[PDB]
DNA sequence: TCGACGGATCC
DNA sequence: GCTGATGCGC
DNA sequence: GGATCCGTCGATCGCATCAGC
């Protein structure tokens, strides 16, 4: 079993944290909310709240997604002729500055996966990251996506520093996840996956602000399957990131596990920033 | 993720 | 709206 | 030749669609 530690709200040099960030792969939008998912983020009130895997068209949306008024502003993206597939959205306090989807190829930008809001001092991508698939029938795919993705994330962190977090649908190592040796050939865990996120780290760059600061700590995941009672037994996977400009690791507070958060089988995960 | 399967392969 | 089947997925 | 091993290999859970009416 994980225990998260408490929250670490000042940052290495002793400012406070000005800048909470919630991201969490609600695996059916409609569903968590009557799972009290919203309840959850109401008690959490992060500043910014990114969710992946709606699963949700923009019409279908709840209403009680318009009674939050600490997270008025809010971006969605959904595929556009898969429904009730993939979907990203972004909920903030205050408004961006910009808000775009996509990372700007046609190819990959069809499944509802990314959205880029720019602030003041920040750009932040969220996004869902295309699962291999059952049989890596989609590992191909995959590999050109990490590719693309890497592209893109690099070119925007020479302009602005960047936060990505989100659902990156690979554990980079074998502590990320409960069974390493069993699970080298299944999604998320190929060398090829691991390969991207490690090019990734290096490429853009990017830092895993969870690793970052919790090297060697086991056993902590974000994602358990639904089957086998797999989260009652901790057999998970750490597959939620938020991957962090070298600059703003300065800026770094903490970077959290909210194991304990029902409404999905990926729990949330929330960044303190100092800003 | 778990167990049932099968087909090496040591004692 | 309801049933039954298919898609997709830690 | 009875008992362990180690590469596959199906059935689980959950959410949301779709076809039909
Ligand atoms: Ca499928
Ligand atoms: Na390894
Ligand atoms: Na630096």
């Amino acid at each position: 079993l994980y225990e998260d530690p408490p929250d670490q709200k000042t940052s290495p040099s002793g400012k406070p944290a000005t800048l909470k960030i919630c991201s969490w792969n609600v695996d059916g939008l409609r569903a968590w909310i009557k799972k009290k998912g919203l309840d959850w983020v109401k008690e959490e009130a992060p500043d910014i709240l990114c969710l992946q895997e709606t699963k949700c068209s923009e019409n279908k949306l709840p209403a009680e997604l318009q009674e939050l008024p600490g997270l008025s502003h809010q971006y969605w993206s959904a595929p556009s002729d898969k429904e009730g597939y993939s979907g990203v959205g972004l909920l903030s306090r205050q408004a961006p500055l910009k808000v775009s989807y996509g990372i700007g190829d046609e190819e990959h930008d069809q499944e509802g996966r990314v959205i880029v809001a720019e602030f003041d001092s920040f750009v932040l991508v969220t996004a869902y990251v295309p699962n291999a698939g059952r049989g890596l029938v989609r590992l191909e795919y995959r590999q050109r996506w990490d590719e693309a993705f890497r592209k893109f994330l690099k070119g925007l962190a020479s302009r602005k520093p960047l936060v990505l977090c989100g659902d990156l649908n690979v554990a980079h190592e074998e502590i990320d996840l409960r069974n390493p040796k069993g699970n080298k050939k299944n999604a998320g865990f190929t060398p090829q996956e691991r390969q991207g996120f490690g090019e990734l780290l290096q490429a853009v760059p990017l830092a895993d602000s969870f690793r970052h600061l919790y090297p060697n700590t086991p056993y902590a995941y974000t994602a358990w399957t639904y089957m086998m009672n797999a989260r009652s037994k901790n057999v998970g996977w750490r597959l939620d990131y938020f991957l962090l400009s070298h600059s703003l690791l300065p800026a770094l507070c903490d970077s959290k596990i909210r194991s304990k958060a029902l409404g999905s089988d990926h729990c949330p995960i929330t960044l303190y920033l100092a800003l």
